[PDB]
């Protein structure tokens, strides 16, 4: 039941175990440059997040999906569902956070979160630098509700980067648009309003923060402020990309700082 609506994907056996959650907008699709690379040496765990366009809308609660936590539950029960005693989690934006809260929860659960394109606020207030003015995001969820379609097709290029006319900037479109139109922007607004900057010092699993050095959601400084704030032993390293999904845009740069943080302990 759990491994249908979340469409699971359990690939490779053996103790050491990799779980890659993606983020907001996107599939389990996202990992497809890295999961080749993964296989061998590790039993390879992809799921979707409830209210991702791959999952059944009916199953999207709104009370339940309000806070990131109910994220955190979903994760745990893919975990517990499969026999999972510890893993490496794989963070992508959303999942970074959905992660780390699991880790609250569950620290037992993880051996290290892996982070990409990483926030635990994206708002600005007159001492943190998240990226966005309120102004902003009120004006982002008012495109969403006017025209979903032009949203999708505006947006996506902006958050991917790199070139407008790219194979990642087509899927990225792509999988926004699967989104049901109500969902997208009720999910929006939960994610872009969030604030886990009060939960950092009570993470004990070790964290590695990856982020490309152009990111439209993350501006280098919350990499910086993740580092210092994380109770737990952390790492950073700001990739030289452009874009919020650059496992999937620029895989030649991106890939192997993956790898590296995924192998390697702090």
């Amino acid at each position: 039941v759990v491994e249908e609506a979340h469409n699971v994907k359990v690939i490779g056996s053996g103790e050491a175990t990799i779980v890659l959650g993606h983020g907001f907008g996107t599939d389990q699709s996202v990992w497809k440059h890295l999961v080749p690379h993964l296989v061998d040496d590790y039993r390879v765990v992809l799921y979707d997040n409830m209210g991702a366009g791959t999952t059944n809308p009916d199953y999207f609660d709104f009370d339940r999906y309000s806070n990131l936590e109910g994220y955190s539950f979903d994760l745990i029960a893919i975990l517990e569902d499969l026999k999972i005693e510890s893993c490496i989690f794989v963070g992508h934006s959303v999942s970074a956070m959905i992660g780390v809260l699991a880790s609250l929860n569950r620290p037992d659960l993880f051996s290290k979160i892996v982070m990409i394109s990483a926030s635990p606020r994206y708002v600005n207030d007159v001492d943190y630098q998240g990226g966005f003015e309120q102004e902003d995001l009120n004006q982002l969820f008012e495109a969403i509700r006017s025209n979903y379609k032009a949203w999708c097709l505006g947006f996506a290029p902006l958050a991917v980067g790199g070139d407008m006319d790219s194979i990642a900037v087509q899927e990225f479109s792509r999988t926004l648009f699967n989104m049901r139109p109500d969902i997208a922007l009720s999910v929006g607004q939960t994610i872009f309003q969030s604030d886990m900057r009060q939960i950092l010092p009570f993470v004990t699993v070790p964290c590695h923060i990856l982020q490309s050095v152009k990111d439209l959601a993350v501006p280098v400084v919350v990499s910086e402020y993740l580092h210092a704030n994380l109770g737990c032993e952390s790492v950073v390293e700001v990739i030289p990309s452009d874009g919020h999904l650059p496992q999937l845009s620029s895989p030649d740069s991106v890939i192997p700082v993956i790898l590296r943080h995924i192998r390697n302990d702090i």
